[PDB]
């Protein structure tokens, strides 16, 4: 790979700062989060780079009120260089005392598509938590008030604002269903054109001129609640999903008119937890980028690696991020996000725990914005 003949190039720093940092990250309305979870990253066709989070109003949990959040950088040329390119946090959508997470943007052309999930602020994934009232929640369930929506919100102004989001639950959830996921991370937009969201048990796929998407269900046997999407280098699809047991990466491959079976893949161990995926380029020597924690039970191993091969099949040991650590963003480590950027390099968010409660919920999470080159990825000492 000649990319390993460049020099080395990474730059780190917090870039969603939780409630106990210094400069914690607030609205322009004085709402701080105690915790940023859930990252997603893009580059829009002008070269801006848009990160969204969920903004976790209270703890770290998964549920309670819950607003989904982002920046762009401040130019569509800054590339997010340093901490002020990018601007103030801005809010997608933060209605009621719900949870509206999950982000997973897809950019088309000069409009950018963000899927998201919400859940009535009421109700989680397992039931009788503690909200801040003093009350417990009520499980997610198959009703239309208890059970897991899916939101749609687009900009079509480089992400400055947001149309008020969309409930698709209707058409793009499966009927029945209770919980819910889609991504989180990104979407695709493919060779030929359409859309393709990640979500759980299916992918989502848009068509139609861009900007001007309509929506549908695929159907998978066997996918998982958290998946990533990539076209691989052969045109094909690939989904690389978050296992239910810890160990590995679960991974099918097809097209638009099926994927096979979902199988684990030993090489990508995982500690079940999202992970990121991303085609970086098209010319030789065509590379897919994966990042997760390289770990069967912890989340504090996080690895980036590259495939050269065209159905991504295997993977190279890559880059452990701890060699380019931080050290006033707690222990970096969980989900995952991945853009490239207009100069060249890979852009990652990537979560990090303060873990000052251990896994209790106030615990502060934060976001960590990473920048790197394929060399730094290439030359690492193990790889
Ligand atoms: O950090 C996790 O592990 C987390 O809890 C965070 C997410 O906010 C949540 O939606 C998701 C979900 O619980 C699992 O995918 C099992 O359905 O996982």
């Amino acid at each position: 790979d000649p990319a390993g003949k460049a020099a080395q190039y990474h730059k780190e720093y917090a870039l969603f700062r939780s409630a106990n940092m210094p400069s914690p990250d607030k609205l322009a309305t004085g709402v701080g989060f105690h915790s940023f979870r859930i990252p997603a990253v893009v580059r829009t066709n002008t070269g801006r780079i848009l990160a969204f989070a969920e903004g976790r109003r209270h703890n770290n949990r998964d549920y309670g009120d819950i607003n989904l959040v982002y920046k762009r950088t401040k130019s569509p040329t800054n590339n997010g260089e340093n901490p002020t390119d990018w601007e103030s946090l801005r809010e997608v959508v933060g209605t009621g005392p719900h949870t509206w997470g999950n982000p997973t943007p897809v950019v088309d052309g000069n409009t950018i598509y963000l899927f998201l999930s919400m859940n009535d602020g009421a109700y989680s994934q397992n039931g009788g938590n503690t909200l801040p009232d003093g009350t417990k929640t009520k499980k997610i369930d198959s009703t239309w008030v208890g059970r897991r929506h899916l939101y749609l919100t687009t900009s079509t102004d480089d992400g400055d604002t947001w149309t008020k989001p969309v409930d698709m639950t209707k058409t793009l959830t499966p009927d029945g269903q209770a919980w819910d996921a889609v991504g989180p991370g990104n979407g695709i937009k493919l060779s030929t054109g359409e859309l393709v969201i990640p979500a759980q048990g299916r992918n989502i796929i848009g068509r139609g001129p861009s900007g001007n998407r309509t929506w549908s269900m695929q159907i998978l046997k066997g996918a998982g609640s958290e998946g990533t999407i990539c076209q691989t280098p052969d045109g094909k699809l690939m989904r690389n999903d978050r296992p239910g047991p810890m160990g590995h990466r679960s991974v099918a491959r097809g097209t638009l008119a099926g994927l096979g079976p979902f199988a684990t893949d030993n090489g990508l161990p995982d500690p079940a937890c999202q992970g990121s995926i991303l085609s970086y380029n098209s010319d030789e020597p065509a590379r897919t980028i994966f990042m997760n924690s390289a770990s069967t039970d912890r989340r504090t191993a996080m690895r980036v690696r590259i495939s050269y091969d065209k159905d991504a099949a295997k993977f190279n040991f890559g880059r452990e991020l701890k060699d380019a650590p931080l050290g006033n963003v707690g222990n970096e480590g969980g989900y995952s996000s991945m853009t490239k950027t207009s100069d060249y390099k890979i852009g990652a968010l990537v979560e990090s725990d303060w873990y000052e409660d251990k896994g209790g919920e106030k615990s502060h999470r934060c976001i960590i914005w990473r920048r790197f080159n394929l060399s730094w990825i290439i030359n690492g000492p193990n790889n």
